[PDB]
């Protein structure tokens, strides 16, 4: 398998979510950068592995699950069977992560995306090696009840351009946003 990245779009306030949803309108770019960053894999004849929480894959209207052209896998304590859809269900994140160790797993899978929420987010972030940080900052304030940790610019680095990423601010709805890759290595 190749790196541990995680993926999100946050509010000036911080939110990434409000009642098990997204805090702002839909934006189509917003999703389809999403949708490019987790699919797009470096390595042929492999495919990236989506890791996320039981309620960031409720999050995810039906008729997307599971996400295409992706494995997905959902993080559940309680759930007594994989959600319908999922192609795997693990009881915490180092079992998910271990599965991507597995020979016939790993000789399938580059990339692994942490796609929330909360708690998948900080676990990852304090796990150390190498980790990214795609972030898109919404630039606007939504009520939210959900949130992202402030990241910790002493360990994570604001890389100044990555490739395939647009640097440029962009809008739709009204809403300027903008997309950031950081990088750790400790
Ligand atoms: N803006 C963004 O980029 C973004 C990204 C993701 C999500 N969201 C939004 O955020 C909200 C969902 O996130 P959330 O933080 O509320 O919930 P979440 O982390 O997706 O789901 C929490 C549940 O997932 C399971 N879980 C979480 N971490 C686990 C671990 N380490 N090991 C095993 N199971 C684990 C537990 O399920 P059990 O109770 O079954 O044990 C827990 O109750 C939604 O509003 C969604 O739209 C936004
Ligand atoms: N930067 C960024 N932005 C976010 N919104 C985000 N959201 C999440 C979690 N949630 C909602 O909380 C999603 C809800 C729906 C989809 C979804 O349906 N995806 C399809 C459709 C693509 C299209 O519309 O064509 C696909 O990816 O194929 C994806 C994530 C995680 N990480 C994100 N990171």
């Amino acid at each position: 398998v190749g790196s541990l990245n995680c993926i999100v779009a946050v509010s000036q306030n911080m939110g990434i979510g409000k009642n098990g949803d997204l805090p702002w309108p839909p934006l189509r770019n917003e999703f389809r950068y999403f949708q490019r960053m987790t699919t797009t894999s470096s390595v042929e004849g492999k495919q990236n592995l989506v890791i996320m929480g039981k309620k960031t894959w409720f999050s995810i209207p039906e008729k997307n699950r599971p996400l295409k052209g992706r494995i997905n896998l959902v993080l559940s304590r309680e759930l007594k069977e994989p959600p319908q859809g999922a192609h795997f269900l693990s009881r915490s994140l180092d079992d998910a992560l271990k599965l991507t160790e597995q020979p016939e797993l790993a000789n399938k899978v580059d990339m692994v995306w942490i796609v929330g929420g909360s708690s998948v987010y900080k676990e990852a972030m304090n796990h150390p090696g190498h980790l990214k940080l795609f972030v898109t900052r919404i630039m606007q304030d939504f009520e939210s009840d959900t949130f992202f940790p402030e990241i910790d610019l002493e360990k994570y680095k604001l890389l100044p351009e990555y490739p395939g990423v647009l640097s440029d601010v962009q809008e739709e709805k009204g809403i300027k946003y903008k997309f950031e890759v950081y990088e750790k290595n400790d």
